[PDB]
């Protein structure tokens, strides 16, 4: 339009970057889920099924490297059904990937009525127990009904605790419309029974609303090997997980945590860590119950920083708090304060830059479930406190879930879309980007994305400074919301403000190998007008989470053309891996990305 002039001019890119659509030959698209920028400088990009049923039928699985450079893209044979995985890079630069998605059941019923599983368990060892077509469950702390359509077989509990029966069955509400779903997992007492069946008998189930496909967790694990392009089969997991966090902890190690099971339940605390060097897993000692991708942290004392940052299910008075989280004692300590605590379900968390200073951002949410709730809030807690505690930051101008956030080079942080509600329900995408500044704690507009991008989306930093994003998957096609949506299979690259303005500092002498506590040297011409030096960890970012990016503060020190860096000695802080090292002048201009490993 004029629009199209107006977001061309010199000043306007000054001020607000500018973004492009990428559309790829139609043989190369697919649903991404996840992505990763890999130490090659190429992005994974997970589809798997792509939550679409044909291709869960026809065990269709994608993934695609792309080249963000020379702009070309290729396909990589993948091997299991790598969406709604788990996944952080290892020490090595292979991306481990875990869990996933068994092959989706049938959605039954009236598409207008709340519903879905409900497992019953029978804790009666002596005898099964069928419970009949028309069976009522009813929430012990929602008090919402659901009936069987079908009977149910219950087997006996077996003995060992009895370890209960468990038997699968749907159920759906007895009257259409939204105000019969519930949006959390809750106990359900069964109508009817009476004594000892009463006591031996119950309900649990997940979320029964109107986006209704139940989904089971798969225990595959790979490790993806950016060199050889290629998903190296290694040990499985020993629960199967459908939406783990895996999270690198002080020693090295993966630490997995929550998920779906293979039945649909979620898994009861039951944590395990994978050893890079025996590449095997390993139960943790001591049990703590999560809801799914919760949003867990690596802190500088070794403890997990959990930010109450998830994907949702389980019940909404356990693992939904806030805290820090010690993993070899499992004692959990409240981080108090938290604005907006009923919407954080689709929030994202950032480890704000320099990740020195312990600051995590919660930004936007979503009430439970399917809610229309939503939040414009950003919360912060500053963990190096004497009483740390959440305490709210610039505010958005509407309601977000899924926001879109990656930390910069310049230690800005770029928050971009998300939408209204639940699944861009009512075509409520929001085409808005802010620049975060950590020390004025700050939002300041930059250009609309061009592309809505709300479930299934993400954000990733490039080595040349430029981001890319990609996904988004739409409930409905329609404002109205009575057609199916279709998932958004264009990217966007995001050309930030900082490379619309004068020449960037060069720097080559990657790649490199540093020490903790060790120094390298590198060329910049322009070295003598680098004022910082930003460490930066490759995102991997899926359903609007991402526990790998943080950016580091290097000491430097610049002698002619020559900058010899310092990498910090803990290594809760510099994890093991391989990071983007981006040197930014007085002006806020970053230079491109040269590769350093550390060991
Ligand atoms: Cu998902």
């Amino acid at each position: 339009k004029y629009h199209q002039y107006k977001i061309n001019q010199p000043e306007y890119k000054a001020a607000n970057g500018k973004w492009e659509i990428i559309e790829f030959p139609e043989k190369y698209r697919q649903n991404t889920i996840h992505a990763a920028l890999l130490r090659t400088g190429k992005v994974l990009m997970v589809a798997g099924s792509g939550n679409n049923q044909d291709n869960s039928d026809d065990k269709q699985y994608d993934t695609r490297i792309w080249d963000p450079v020379k702009g070309t893209i290729k396909k990589v044979p993948t091997p299991s059904d790598l969406f709604c995985t788990g996944h952080t890079q290892l020490a090595n630069g292979n991306l481990l990937i875990a869990g996933g998605t068994k092959r989706y059941e049938k959605l039954k019923g009236d598409v207008t009525k709340a519903g879905g599983l409900m497992v019953v368990h029978n804790e009666n060892p002596d005898k099964p127990i069928t419970l009949p077509a028309g069976t009522k469950f009813t929430g012990k702390e929602n008090g919402k009904t659901f009936v069987s359509k079908d009977p149910v077989l219950v087997p006996r509990a077996e003995k060992v605790r009895n370890d209960p029966g468990l038997g699968r069955i749907y159920v759906e509400a007895q009257k259409s419309g939204s105000a019969y779903e519930t949006g959390t997992e809750d106990n359900y007492r069964v109508q009817g029974l009476s004594g000892a069946d009463a006591r031996n008998t119950y309900g649990i189930a997940q979320k029964l609303a109107l986006d209704k496909k139940d989904f089971q967790g798969i225990r595959d694990a790979f490790e993806f090997d950016p060199v050889a392009e290629k998903y190296i089969k290694v040990d499985p997991m020993h629960e199967a997980r459908w939406y783990p966090t895996l999270t690198t902890l002080g020693d090295g190690k993966i630490l997995s945590v929550s998920g779906l099971d293979d039945i649909g339940q979620l898994v009861p605390g039951k944590n395990e860590v994978y050893d890079p060097k025996t590449k095997a897993w390993t139960y943790t000692d001591k049990v703590r119950q999560f809801p799914t991708y919760p949003a867990l942290f690596l802190m500088q004392n070794g403890k997990i920083f959990y930010s109450g940052a998830n994907a949702g299910y389980g019940p909404d008075d356990v693992g939904r708090t806030p805290g820090v989280w010690d993993v070899e004692t499992n004692k959990f300590t409240k981080v108090p304060g938290m604005s907006d605590a009923n919407m954080l379900e689709t929030a994202n968390t950032v480890l704000l830059p320099p990740a020195q200073d312990e600051k995590y951002m919660v930004i936007g949410g979503g009430g439970v479930g399917e809610s229309k709730l939503s939040s414009e809030k950003t919360r912060i807690a500053d963990l190096k406190a004497d009483d740390p505690k959440f305490v709210d930051g610039p505010s958005l101008e509407k309601g977000t879930r899924y926001p879109q956030a990656s930390i910069l080079p310049d230690d800005s942080v770029l928050v971009s879309g998300g939408s209204q509600d639940y699944r861009g329900r009512g075509d409520s995408n929001i085409l808005q980007a802010r620049l975060y500044h950590p020390d004025t704690n700050e939002f300041e507009r930059v250009a609309d994305p061009l592309v809505g991008r709300n479930y299934h989306s993400g954000s990733i930093l490039l080595p040349d400074g430029r981001l890319m994003f990609f996904g988004s998957d739409s409930l409905y096609a329609d404002k109205a919301n009575t057609k199916p949506g279709k998932f958004e299979q264009r990217i966007e690259i995001y050309t930030p403000p900082y490379l619309y303005r004068d020449s960037r500092p060069d720097l080559s002498g990657g790649p490199q190998t540093i020490a903790r506590g060790g120094s390298g040297t590198f060329t910049s011409r322009a070295a003598s007008t680098v004022k910082k030096v930003r460490l930066i960890r490759p995102s991997a970012s899926t359903h609007v989470t991402d526990v790998d990016q943080r950016s580091i503060a290097l000491d430097f020190k610049a002698d002619g053309d020559k900058l010899t860096v310092t990498v910090p000695s803990g290594k809760n802080l510099v994890q093991s891996g391989w990071y983007m090292m981006f040197v930014t002048d007085g002006e806020g201009t970053p230079s491109k990305a040269e590769w350093v490993r550390v060991p």
